[PDB]
């Protein structure tokens, strides 16, 4: 109820220049890399074998899984500077401009620019520019730069709208059998995209490219985190209206995706967190 | 102290049931895959990004990392079963044998055979043959079968021996720089086995075959844990002997390989494991 997570917009710039600062610290001790580790192996981490789900996507951990994942980061983050928090990007209200690039989100001051095209679409604005910030591909080796190319697809050449989420907001299960990318009328398989895909989520990240647009390298980007601190915000959101929904499956699915079972490649269990203020963490607005 | 992890050779026939009962209900509740999983992760989280050094191998955090790796090990099968402990495959013994296939820990009741040539070396002897144990790939991919191949190698033909366990005890530094397969006078990279290798800990993997032969699938063999609470064991030897000596490096190492660095995929450093008695087990020969 303490730490504050602020729209990227209504940071101060001092604010800003102290998140980023923090971030380059992570990246220099050696410790942001446990993430990108982390979330690539979660990746190829099926729940069963045999199985379309992993730990981390396409069934219900999904959620609880980034939740964990973002406090682990704060927590890092904190370590650094005990006044820096994680700030979200609300990208439905970037939905509304006619060029999204042009939200300030994508300043020199903060996140840097698109990738620029006559260098094969590598960021080159910014201090998570080429030349500042080493970039780890699948094989958790060095790859040589960031790269982002907005709206690029013909599948993702938008963001998701504020009538998409409202619109995931309605949904009352958390999710249904399966539990996986076929669940209908499931909040969770809605918010992460795949009813009509690519929505919400799925099209963020599809729509920012680069990495961000590949499950095994999204976490090369630092606006991974501001993404997922948007969806985060988004199921406290839901949650808002009471409470946790049970958090299907309570039992009875598949391991790993249990209320209590452990959430891969950690010991923390969704139950762990259903409750962000628990956490320590609020939202502003609320 | 009060666990105590026992000789192979030593298990009554009912404390191998125990176990191998234990170990298959990690597998059926999916918690065993968790840790071919772990493995395999660290095997690619390289220290620093671009290195052989990874969280678990080929660096000075490879002995406590597999150290913590059996305690989460260790604490699961005492969930399910607390009289349960980890046993050590002491494979310097087996070295003095005319046949090391002879070996009881080879018993179709404990780990079970050699792989099957006519069935392409997959195992179809003991608990964990094909049809009974499940095995993934490094893509966390089902590959249908455990395999063994014991001693089929120009470079493993053999076990290590007691004098090759002796004359890494020996060994004064834990670590030396540059901390890596390239560090002289370690202990650590003797042990590990990388001085005229495979030697000692890589030579076992490597006699043994199959999945155990490589690194992002051994775990599939339920043999690895014993065979590295035999490393663990000498080690915590070596502790013993050379008091006045500690974890190397206490700092200058690559982030993931210093004394309080947490070890991938954990938050555990190497400083939360150098006793073993205060994790709470020893080793039979120790009473
Ligand atoms: O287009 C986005 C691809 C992607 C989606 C989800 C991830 O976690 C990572 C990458
Ligand atoms: O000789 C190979 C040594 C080795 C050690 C650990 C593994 O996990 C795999 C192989
Ligand atoms: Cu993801
Ligand atoms: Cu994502
Ligand atoms: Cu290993
Ligand atoms: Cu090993």
């Amino acid at each position: 109820k303490y730490r504050v997570r602020k729209n990227v917009l209504h940071l101060t710039d001092t604010e800003k220049r102290d998140f980023v600062r923090t971030v380059l610290i992570l990246k220099e001790k050696g410790i942001y890399d446990r993430y990108i580790a982390w979330h690539g192996a979660a990746g190829k981490f099926h729940t069963p074998p045999g199985s379309d789900r992993n730990a981390a996507h396409m069934s219900s951990a999904f959620l609880p899984w980034h939740r964990e994942y973002l406090l682990r980061f704060e927590r890092d983050l904190q370590s650094i500077n005990p006044e820096v928090t994680l700030p979200y990007w609300e990208w439905e209200t970037d939905a509304q401009m006619q060029d999204p690039s042009q939200s300030q989100i994508w300043s020199a001051d903060f996140m840097g620019g698109n990738g620029n095209p006559i260098k094969d679409f590598i960021v080159d604005t910014g201090p998570f520019a080429a030349g500042r910030w080493t970039t780890i591909d699948e094989q958790g080796n060095p790859s040589g730069g960031l790269k982002r190319n907005f709206g690029a697809t013909k599948e993702a050449p938008t963001l998701p709208t504020r009538d998409d989420v409202l619109n995931a907001l309605k949904i009352t299960q958390y999710d249904t059998p399966p539990w996986d990318m076929t669940s209908q009328n499931s909040f969770r398989n809605q918010l992460e995209g795949f009813i009509n895909g690519p929505q919400l989520h799925n099209r963020v990240h599809r729509w920012v490219g680069g990495q961000m647009g590949v499950v095994p390298t999204a976490p090369n980007d630092p606006v991974f985190f501001l993404h997922h601190a948007n969806v985060d915000r988004i199921w406290a959101v839901w949650q808002i209206i009471h409470r946790n929904q049970n958090y299907q499956p309570m039992k009875n699915g598949p391991f790993g995706q249990n209320f209590r079972d452990p959430m891969y490649p950690w010991n923390t269990t969704p139950e762990d967190v259903m409750n962000h203020r628990k956490l320590g963490y609020v939202y502003d607005i609320e």
